[PDB]
């Protein structure tokens, strides 16, 4: 999660 976002993710 990079920072708190949600469109293209996996684990950043």
């Amino acid at each position: 999660f990079p920072g708190k976002n949600v469109n293209c993710t996996s684990g950043e």
